[PDB]
């Protein structure tokens, strides 16, 4: 996974963001890009290689995986990081804009509309981090058990499965949580600061 | 199996038996000793190395088949063939017991006593034929089913087990009670003969 492209971007809008956005912009590159790549992708690396079921029937394991985990955690981090990232794209976008438009006007900074846009991009990060916080809470909670039990087809009755390292992977569903609520508190605090 | 010893001293009670007796005994030889060496004993040689079960579990198998076949059916039809025929023996043992006494009170045929323990006997026969027909009833009914779900530990939840030949061994199941139902009807008409 090459982050180079939105690293370059995100370091962009450090440059034209508050403190605390950019406080917010390093958690997202230390604490959920860094742990993602150097952690969390290795921990979830055999996560159907050692998923085992106790049953002798052809295709059981496959669709007893794919019901415990339609999505990977870490493929669900992935598309969180990508979202709560896009409304920093759209703000750089729209601040970019305006100094190409002084350039050629001249030709021919958190103010006015850029206080609006910059609101409403603390708004949507707000709402997609806790949009994909609850998502992952009815999908899979916030721990991994075990053991497994399945019943679909083509599996006999049901079978007993076995999930691969549950335990480091609940500590890096917890961790990632904390993070996550991290960066929701330091958008209120954005949110007070422009505020106050 | 070897049944000569049985089968040589329920000739000798076949010279002291009614002719209805007669046909009880042979019967018995042709159509359930001679059965079960012949054909019955080899659709259940393989009754537990070919039943087989759904599972990676060490030990299911064995406790399947187990609580599947407390005690299989080749089994329970020696052990009815040889308490069917204990009274034949007591009878023929009293007769040859006055046999020899007649012998000896020289030294010194249904008919008085002998007449009560061929009653009896037949009594006997009866009870026992259809102790083990009922017993075979409750036991496992008339027809072996393909599948037999099992919950027995270490089994885990129910697995799905297969059982060897079901169709032919209801056939002989069936066939074996057909036997044993003539050899009834033989006993009554013993009774009714010798009332009549």
């Amino acid at each position: 996974g090459d982050w180079s492209f939105l690293g370059n971007i995100l370091e962009e809008v450090n440059e034209h963001s508050t403190v605390i956005g950019r406080v917010w912009l390093t958690v997202l590159f230390i604490f959920r890009i860094l742990i993602l790549g150097t952690a969390a992708e290795f921990v979830w690396g055999d996560e159907q290689s050692d998923f085992v079921c106790n049953t002798q029937q052809p295709g059981c394991e496959n669709v007893c995986y794919d019901e415990a985990f339609p999505i990977s955690h870490i493929r669900l981090w992935v598309l969180q990081i990508i979202f709560v990232s896009t409304p920093s794209l759209v703000y750089v976008g729209h601040a970019v804009h305006h100094v190409r438009m002084e350039e050629k006007r001249k030709e021919r900074r958190l103010e006015g509309t850029l206080l609006r846009t910059y609101v409403c991009h603390i708004i949507f990060k707000t709402l997609f981090e806790v949009g994909f916080i609850v998502g992952h809470y009815f999908l899979y909670g916030f721990r991994i058990l075990p053991l497994y039990r399945c019943s679909r087809w083509p599996c006999p009755n049901v079978v007993d499965c076995f999930v691969s390292r549950p335990t480091e992977k609940t500590i890096f569903i917890l961790f990632m949580l904390s993070v996550a609520s991290v960066s929701l508190f330091l958008n209120i605090l954005e949110m007070s600061h422009l505020g106050l």
